[PDB]
């Protein structure tokens, strides 16, 4: 339902932070500690904030003690970590300017190419997290394989990502719904909404292989949504709200959009569109806009964001059960603002 | 004792890469092959090797079935993809031209900075191959928690060797014999080779405290000298030997070369080294190698290698039991060959 909730979760950063930055070690336990405040900050924190919602939602609180909660809120934030990690990533990989309002970590003056250490780094404090703050509880070991698996989905995602998109060459051909569905399960789909609820699912004991499953059938599909969205905004959100400045075109995306554009386009669209994609000048590039709006794509886009909010409700009423439909309702209220 | 060994190691590698890379997802799993095929091979395999040879020393054949055997060479290639993992991201971050006889993987066209997410994904490979070869074992999570400390504890150690190593920057003040050892013990020591015994003393059910730090004396030590033996290579050792170019001057890294240099460098000599230490032209870099030579630090590093071979082998005295010396001497043989 709230605000208050997500101020709740944020106050917890600087104790995360504390905690992951207590001599000879010292100047690099600095460098962490500026890694972590430049990059973990800064977004909408929902995925966190998931954890500790769906957790709530998920256990009594005559089992909540200070502990308890403390454990919730610590794993959010490994979901915030994780996001981050990857961020640092794919800014170096997708040559990006800003991200949440600030230029990106890696083209700091002094940064650059650290930033892939820096990276990793992130990454591994996740693990310190779990080890610190749970690794005495029944959920430990499954806390952790969700974590690497998500992982390394994210990656196998990521790989596909950027196989579709190479520089210098055109890849039209290669730009099908099908292809695009497969990307955004992978480099989307399991880290973002997914992962947070099934952690909260273990941290309450839910540990069945068919109630993971069918809770997947929802979140997949809300994940799938949330980048589709991510790739309509690339381009037509104002980046004073979205925080950062596209480069799909540039980078020969296979966008939602690229795809949409493909299905409608005429021969004569089809080569403006294979002379302009892809490119680094931005005459080109507002050629291919100026394509997209002669084909009607926000609408387009607008209708389907009516199509998958009442889909992914369907799926709600199929799938949900035993858990309280409240714990998807939230997400999905969050994310089809 | 052999090289028999070592081709019994090196022929299991096809089995690795198999069983990582068996519909939607599949041009990312040849990629991921094409990672695996690029930057897992090429080297001297000690660290896999290891695995497997103190794994045969600590257990009883009795018990080595054909099951134990594999998980045991599973392991070991585990830690060769650890390594792999690393080296990816190191020859991005130091600029380095080759690497084991070839050019460097993000110098391939076609490449470049997506070598940032090949990394990450032979990272996720050792999580797997521990999943699909060990999840019901009872050292399990040992291994996990084993291959996620050394990983964060070698990125803490490439933190501090970025930093120490400031691109356009002088940094002599900071290169000090304190900041070297700290640098090495974490960027080096820790997944060399005190993660190969320690893996294999996991999996023969040795898990106490006292054991793991006793073998910790031993070969923390061995990795010490282990990147004192690099850093001397870097600037005096044959690449068709070494099977890459050094960059270490060009790179204004701390090495053992430059600390002692500093410490024998009279005042003239310490304005030859800052004036051409640290910078990219060839003139200058030759500089610096003319001084090194001056300074007789070729000798220097004789008398320390065998001072260092007399100590490692007095800790192996000290701290090696209960486990078989040769534990640790066959480790000592291959390294001060
Ligand atoms: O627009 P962003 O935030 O750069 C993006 F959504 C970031 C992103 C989505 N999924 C992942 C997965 C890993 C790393 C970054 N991811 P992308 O458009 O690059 O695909
Ligand atoms: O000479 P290499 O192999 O590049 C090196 F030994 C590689 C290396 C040593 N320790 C690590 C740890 C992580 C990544 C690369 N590592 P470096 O001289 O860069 O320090
Ligand atoms: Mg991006
Ligand atoms: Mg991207
Ligand atoms: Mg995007
Ligand atoms: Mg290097
Ligand atoms: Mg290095
Ligand atoms: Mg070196």
């Amino acid at each position: 339902v709230y605000a208050q909730e997500k101020q709740d979760f944020v106050q917890h950063f600087s104790q995360i932070v504390r905690v992951l930055t207590e001599p000879e070690i010292g100047d690099a336990i600095a460098r962490l500690k500026e890694v972590l405040e430049y990059n973990a900050i800064g977004g909408k924190y929902n995925r966190g904030l998931t954890v500790v919602v769906a957790f709530r939602e998920l256990v009594e609180p005559r089992k909540q003690d200070a502990d308890s909660l403390q454990r919730a809120w610590t794993v959010g934030w490994c979901v915030e970590l994780l996001q981050a990690f990857f961020l640092v990533a794919d800014d170096i990989m997708d040559s990006s300017l800003t991200r949440r309002g600030q230029i990106c970590w890696y083209q700091k003056p002094g940064v650059g190419l650290d930033a892939i250490n820096d990276a990793n780094l992130l990454e591994a404090c996740i693990y310190r997290l779990l080890k610190l703050y749970c690794r005495e509880q029944p959920y430990y070991l499954n806390l952790i394989e969700l974590f690497l698996q998500s992982s390394y989905q994210t990656e196998i995602g990521q790989t596909l990502d950027l196989l579709t998109a190479p520089q210098g060459n055109v890849d039209l051909v290669r730009f099908t719904e099908k292809r695009y569905k497969s990307i955004v399960k992978y480099k989307t789909a399991f880290y973002s909404f997914y992962l947070p609820i099934a952690a909260a699912m273990y941290m309450a004991g839910i540990d069945g292989e068919k109630e993971h499953a069918n809770a997947k059938k929802i979140l997949l599909e809300m994940g799938e949504f949330f980048q589709i969205q991510d790739d309509y905004l690339d381009l037509f959100g104002d980046p004073s709200v979205t925080g950062k400045i596209g480069t799909d075109i540039q980078d020969n995306k296979c966008s939602w959009l690229v795809v949409q554009c493909l299905q409608r386009a005429t021969p004569e669209q089809y080569q403006i569109l294979k002379e302009n994609y892809g490119q680094k000048e931005a005459e080109k590039v507002a050629r291919v806009k100026a394509l997209y709006e002669e084909l009607d794509l926000p609408a387009v886009f607008l209708q389907y964001e009516e199509d998958s909010y009442s889909h992914i409700m369907a799926l709600i009423e199929q799938y949900a059960a035993p858990l309280p439909p409240a714990v998807f309702l939230g997400l999905a209220r969050k994310i089809y603002k």
